[PDB]
């Protein structure tokens, strides 16, 4: 039995997945508390600690005889693509001392970089059609959303600076791809957020995406901090404001829309950026997963028409409701998820075109085959050969 | 070693031959529109492109034939064409390709190039020519009958970051390249936009129009103007099938005219909501910035001063002015006003390359022997290096 490590070093979470094959398995997953690693730029040295415990878990889980042999991997997307933005020094730092720490454990160190956006969304793609064994035909769509950037991977039937050609199995596949940095559900929300900060706002944004009752403090300089808002920069008159909930599901969409900009093509994503025609299945994994689920949830575990409409309720439910009415469930999460749902409806219908006939195609998972549905297994098959 | 890659561009295809530092051998001008114009009669490419293809044929030794790539590379006249309808595009590029796959060359595929890739490989094109990889950067404007792009290295190094953005690390260095490419930007287009936006329904089957000299006449048919996806958004119901086009030859009016078919969430923009970052360095213009500016420039510099010679132009009859350059094409000659005028708008309050700014642009046909395009751009990508 063989193993790979491969750590997904994501804008919210660092995920290190262990893989095991005799077909490819997923022998365990943990996810690295705190937020991404781009938010260590400062404290690179307490990097170490940071992922000390997925760490040890993971020697703790192979075999000492098979742990030299094992290869390790970091692959870094959105966050960290942001962060070399601001200053390609801080991401080199960071993934230096990434480096130094993953380096220092008993297994086969293979490398820490930050991958693109075209990898990433192939990948993925990859991941999930292995998973359904749709390699074992006609293939399934993958969308990803993440806190940073969204992706959307999928083959068309028969503008090439967009495409992958890519043989696979005796087949050449011709695989369309694009990542659109800026547009997973954070930065949307810190965009949003810019946009609608007007100087006369008083340090007081009333936000029709957020909760009647609910209020958030948001600092200017961390708003500003991110390559993202760079478009709606202004000088304001305070160093920071508080967020409040109006909780309209209405406005809060107008609202979501403005953060988006005709086209050249035949029909478009947004911001000009060509999509071909819908086709086919598609799996919707991530936060696209963990936010629709949270709504299907309530919908007796449907259609756009009921998704929309219990989303439109949601958002009014009072802050104090909300958090009673889902005790379980982290106050971080849980709080994001009227802007989030709100979000994820339009960016499908309004920006991937999942309009009309199109809606019901999308299949939104976490796991196959007890498999989490992400590109780290993708890159895991294509970086072993298996 | 050879290489073909020909430019379908809305007004005309070129041919390049390149051999190899990459230099142009020779180049052939298709006779005829662009490839778009055949949507209907595609059986008719073959014979269209044979000329320049056997002037190929006869031109490369044989022995080299075999091992010779051959690219088609379709801009924004395809772009359009694709627009109004997938299928005919497809048709007309599948025709390009049996054509061309019939001669003894490596067939190495007909397609439309972004307008981003069509920046992108204009402005390594310059650069190469320039000897510029060594050092830093020259900033690339290229205009056509139906797009202009523009592309350049901003200070800021990543700022906005909205996929106006680019990577192309080049001998070395990782360059962020801003750019865009603005469809119905080109003149042609720009021309068609101005008439379909002030032809009035009133106007009696005439236009009266400031960007043409005094006694200009032609005659439009309604349907061609409103054929293009450059007018979508100016479409009227008109009580005639034509028009005819009467210049008042003013160019304080024809600039006014011309403004009013362009329209920002950032710092700053181009035109359209479009983000432009600041200007920064040295642009070499060309294409239609070179044969419109270089005419002009022969009626003597600074930007006062072209606009001096543009308002002058402008108002000598179309008698005067096709007696003034008779050796000319009736085709282009009459346009000429209207260009320079657009030039110089687009330049100033497009791209702001106003006061100061504008000694930075330095128009250009061809660097050594080379014509400046993406063409050759394209075929330093297309033998990786
Ligand atoms: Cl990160
Ligand atoms: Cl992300
Ligand atoms: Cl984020
Ligand atoms: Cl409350
Ligand atoms: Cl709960
Ligand atoms: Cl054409
Ligand atoms: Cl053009
Ligand atoms: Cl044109
Ligand atoms: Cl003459
Ligand atoms: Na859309």
């Amino acid at each position: 039995v063989k193993y790979g490590i491969v750590l997904d070093a994501g804008s919210s979470h660092t995920n290190l997945y262990i893989y095991k094959w005799p077909v490819v398995q997923q022998l365990e997953e943990c996810q690295v508390k705190g937020p991404g690693i781009s938010k260590y730029a400062q404290k690179t040295d307490e990097i170490a600690a940071y992922l000390a415990e997925c760490m040890k878990m993971s020697t703790e889980r192979i075999p000492a005889s098979k742990q030299h042999q094992t290869p390790v991997y970091l692959g870094a997307t959105a966050g960290m693509r942001l962060l070399r933005m601001e200053s390609k020094q801080s991401a080199d730092e960071v993934l230096a001392a990434v480096s130094r720490s993953l380096k220092s454990y008993p297994f086969d160190f293979q490398g820490a970089k930050i991958i693109t956006g075209q990898e990433e969304g192939a990948y993925g793609w990859i991941t999930i059609n292995y998973l359904l064994g749709r390699f074992k035909g006609s293939t399934f769509g993958a969308l990803d959303l993440g806190g940073s950037s969204t992706q959307i991977t999928f083959v068309p039937l028969n503008a090439p600076e967009t495409s992958l050609q890519f043989r696979l199995y005796g087949t050449d596949y011709t695989v369309y791809t694009h990542s659109f940095l800026c547009y997973g559900k954070d930065q949307a929300l810190w965009q949003k957020l810019a946009q609608d900060i007007q100087v006369s706002s008083g340090g007081i944004l009333k936000d029709p995406c957020f909760y009647p009752g609910y209020k958030k403090v948001v600092n200017v300089s961390e708003l500003y901090g991110t390559p993202c808002t760079k478009r709606f920069e202004k000088k304001l008159p305070f160093n920071q404001f508080q967020v409040q909930g109006t909780g309209d599901y209405e406005q809060c969409h107008q609202s979501i829309l403005k953060i988006f900009n005709h086209c050249p093509y035949s029909q478009c994503a947004f911001n000009g950026v060509f999509l071909p025609p819908l086709q086919g299945s598609f799996g919707a994994f991530s936060a696209f997963y963990f936010v629709m689920d949270f709504f299907k949830k309530m919908a007796n575990d449907s259609s756009q028409e009921k998704m929309t409409e219990i989303t439109k309720n949601f958002c009014s439910k009072p802050w104090e409701e909300v958090k009673a009415s889902y005790p379980t469930v982290k106050e971080k999460y849980l709080s994001e998820y009227c802007f989030s749902g709100t979000y994820i409806l339009s960016l499908l219908l309004q920006g991937y075109n999942f309009t009309g006939t199109s809606w019901d195609q999308i299949h939104f998972m976490g796991k196959i085959k007890d498999s989490n549905a992400g590109w780290t297994l993708g890159y895991m098959l294509n970086l072993t050969n298996m």
